[PDB]
């Protein structure tokens, strides 16, 4: 019924109202949607390739009008790319949630005002409902496969477990089947540093000249420390003063220096709004939930994937991803791809990363 | 020529004027300090045990008057135990810059209104003068031994290097030669957190009524969190809720209600000026500045020394402690306390660490 955009251009898609896992309704819901290769006659030939915490639709490409920074997985989609879109079509959403077209926080409601504090709560389950129905509005009923890692992991683990009839692989990287304890505590204070901003304003800021940047600044710099490895930073920065500056007569380090340029980076293309949302919808990650747990949910999965952890990951330790391996049928074992750049070495390690993707399309063409 | 309190009691000890390393001079210093077994006729029996970030002078001892809650190593010093009080001298100091006796930012200034944001910054190697300072004004000239963990650590790796003829042997726990890149990261941002807080008032907000809970609140969440091993964590608390507060309706999870609690705790007995002057000293650790580097530093110190890591240790990792094992000649070679509770291991395995004090003041015997 409604088109693909060209490829590179984004499109907004109209899925109408949704029914979140909460049974609250929500009215008038927007995805954004960007493509990279054909979409083949069969309609049977879409990789999701989906976004974690702060990413978006733009995957691949260079800056340009619309996006001032290149994809968040630059080269990963593309002729004789992992997902090679001379056979494949790589589909990314903006997840539900977000603040880069999809409907959100920052986003306006049926009202004319921006939804703000009034945005329900939602689950990974939800953005995984939300990008089903964006591709049934295309008229694109079954992927070949998913890819994820982070949080875009976990919407591919909730994907081909809640729709294996409707996905022929997977390729989770970086992920666990439910939130740790260790990711809840940082996310959810995380959280709390927003909220002590005083232009939090309970989460309806927008629009007022005032918005929570010194609580976001607080939180992106916290989070970006989990995502790196430890020796990686010691050996990139040591204690190492900024430039010129003198920590000792108030100047910064250099890491210092470097974290703070990290939440300006995010200020300058992010919402607080969403970041509360989707952090909300990371610490309620749980595959087992509603299912009898992690174990009876995986064992029940039989979609083949290919599960991936890097060695020196300090937010999404290997042992979740063997866990995954453990449990997942369809896995024929862990994968360990060996990364000395922690949580982000799977956005790095594009060589170890593309044998994965490789396999991992390799399995959506067997079936 | 000042007296040594009774057994358990605090005292205060007025050491005078002190010139720290950059040059400026803070009067009128007091260190407060408590003892445990009884001073040797020689005053060479002395085993100081130097506190972490938020410790005081209290390490042993049940809650009592004038101490809320026992003591942070309750059990080390005693009759039999590894700091035997029946042979040795278990002495501690509040370090300079705390808030329970010595001198900090929340102590008094001489002008009869708190120190506050004119307290200045200070190192590690400021502190040790300090406390040996304290010890001269008690006639102690020479430690036996000096113990500690965490910055506890850093005052014992700069008081061997610094007072090599002065001390006979050192236990170096769970600590580095310098700070690295991922401490500073963290604890940058921690005091970032606490001065994003509007009522910090620039440090000056001692008599005002108010002052800044909620970040010195979100500085300890994050913290607490580097302190802890990821799967002890996990074990304890999963993603399971607190008792029946439903997060996805606005309640916390077990691990989130905890975190705030640690913060609470905190908050009734620590002041956030001293957290700031604190972390800046833990920043500033560097045990080869002005010494040609670390590497000369430590080779040229001949102490024995006795150094032990936790392998789950994410604040401080292993690879820390084999770098003090590897460069200082007294060390026979990295001791390894296996423990799963992280950082907060070396208060936790009492036998393991135990063991290595023992070792250590058996090295001060022999020497
Ligand atoms: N892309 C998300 C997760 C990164 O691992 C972010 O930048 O926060
Ligand atoms: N918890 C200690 C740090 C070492 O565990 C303190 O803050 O005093």
């Amino acid at each position: 019924t409604q088109t693909l955009p060209a490829e590179g251009e984004i499109g907004l898609i109209d899925v109408g109202s949704l029914q979140l896992e909460s049974g609250a309704v929500i009215d008038d819901v927007c995805i954004a949607v960007q493509r990279w290769g054909k979409l083949s006659p069969a309609r049977d030939n879409v990789v999701v390739v989906l976004h974690a915490l702060t990413g978006d639709s733009h995957i691949t490409g260079p800056a340009g009008p619309g996006h001032p920074t290149p994809g968040w997985w630059d080269g990963v989609a593309g002729p004789g790319a992992p997902i090679d879109t001379t056979r494949w079509c790589a589909v990314a959403t903006n997840v539900l949630g977000g603040c880069r077209g999809s409907t959100g926080p920052s986003s306006l409601a049926r009202d004319g005002k921006p939804w703000g504090s009034r945005f329900p709560l939602i689950s990974i389950r939800d953005q995984v409902q939300a990008d089903v129905a964006a591709l049934a509005a295309l008229g694109i009923t079954e992927v070949a496969a998913v890819v994820g890692g982070s949080m875009g992991g976990a919407r591919a683990l909730e994907w081909v477990v809640g729709y294996p009839d409707r996905v022929r692989a997977g390729l989770l990287l970086a992920v666990g089947a439910r939130a740790t304890a260790d990711q809840i505590g940082t996310q959810t204070t995380q959280i709390a540093a927003i909220k002590a901003d005083p232009d939090w304003q309970s989460g309806d800021y927008h629009e007022t000249g005032r918005a929570p940047d010194a609580g976001l600044r607080l939180a992106r710099r916290f989070a970006h420390l989990t995502y790196r490895g430890e020796i990686e930073l010691d050996t990139r920065f040591a204690n190492h003063n900024q430039g010129n500056e003198d920590p000792t007569a108030g100047g910064r380090y250099a890491v210092q220096s470097y974290l703070e340029h990290q939440g300006d980076k995010l200020l300058s293309r992010f919402d607080a709004g969403s970041y509360v949302i989707l952090t909300e919808a990371l610490n309620s990650h749980d595959v087992g939930r509603g299912r009898g747990g992690v174990s009876a949910a995986l064992r029940a999965c039989p979609v083949p994937v290919v599960v991936g952890g890097i060695t020196s990951d300090r937010l999404y330790p290997l042992r979740l991803q063997q866990e995954l391996a453990d449990l997942l049928p369809g896995c024929a074992g862990l994968r360990v791809v060996e990364s000395v750049y922690g949580h982000d070495g799977f956005l790095v390690e594009t060589e170890a990363v593309g044998e994965l993707i490789r396999q991992t399309l390799g399995l959506a063409d067997r079936e």
